[PDB]
């Protein structure tokens, strides 16, 4: 689930995740492959890398909980996952926020026939 | 997400699913009534079906985590919607590819004339 | 035809029908009922009136002549149905380039389920 | 209407006018600008013109009648019109069998992308 995902998003760039993110570049959206186009792309190729690792998660791909403290998109503390999730979407968002200088509107719906280049690992 | 499917479309059979699979036989495109014609259209007769047992869920716009850098496509770890909606994509996108050996363009825009009859159930 | 609407779509608005217009407001879709979200979801409202005029027509698959040549689109003169269904793309395709100052992102992909409400009479 | 046309291109051909020739390349389908891609394109291009030089039948675009005499497409006689439109059609459908060599199945449903450069004039 992305809902609080969404919400960091929503919060860091002050843009709704659909369709701004939900559909930019090569990885933002999922589905990713080839090279991230520019920085937004970037944050969610990492975004997606980050999701990636959490394999132990992939049992119990947990609902985090997170608060605005200090004006600072803060994690709650709970399980290892809900953590290591709401780590992946907190820097997700921030990541876009320092993005939004390169932010492309002509990179959503980003054709996929330019993202058939050789994926970037990770 | 309607959009996500489609990339998985693209994906699985290289045709983007607009215009190639988006209005394909008799239950392709939005909607679809009577008999799948070939193999192809009983691909989305069965994502029709998939569909249909979640009407708890946004099946069309709900955007999910899954991914394709592996070379296959896999649905990520999330809600039971997510995953469900997800799976049925991944289903219907790895079924058009294994029914691209009987596409026929003939079926691309099929009047929904000659898709009367017992509408087979799912 | 659809495809000739489409066509017409990206002459006048500069942008593909898809994804920016086939899923936008409560009317745009393969569907639509409730009210106009706005403008140009009032086009694809006024789309499907008058459409919905032409029962007897084949309105979606029909394949009306028309021409971009003279900078506007002119519906070439064919049979009823296909001067009918030409002028309901033509003054929809307008309506949108028109309707463009307003167009919304987030109206994009607008949920039907929502949009609810009494549907508002042609 | 291109119903006539459409059985003389499936004649001349073996193809369905729908969808190989509905849209194909820039000017197949209507609607046409830029270049014409190939021959089978120049096809409809020229179609296109020779309709366009159908300025006295606007007012009257009556369907035409058509034979096979001697194995070739023959316009019958009639108004003055029947037989221009007709000739339209009759050349446009040859000339789309003499195309055949070249035509090429990857150009159905040719992207918009590739018809904006300057409209070759009639
Ligand atoms: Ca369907
Ligand atoms: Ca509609």
């Amino acid at each position: 689930s992305l809902l609080q995902f969404n919400k960091m998003i929503k919060f860091e760039t002050r843009k709704n995740a659909v369709p701004f993110y939900a559909f930019y570049g090569c990885y933002c959206g999922w589905g990713g492959q080839g090279r991230p186009k520019d920085a937004t792309d970037r944050c969610c190729f990492v975004h997606d890398c980050c999701y990636g690792k959490l394999a132990k998660c992939n049992t119990k791909w947990d609902i985090y909980r997170y608060s605005l403290k200090s004006g600072y998109i803060t994690c709650g503390k709970g399980t290892w996952c809900k953590e290591q999730i709401c780590e992946c979407d907190r820097v997700a968002a921030e990541c876009l926020r320092r993005s939004l200088s390169t932010y492309k509107n002509e990179y959503m719906f980003y054709p996929d026939s330019r993202c058939r280049e050789p994926s970037e690992t990770c």
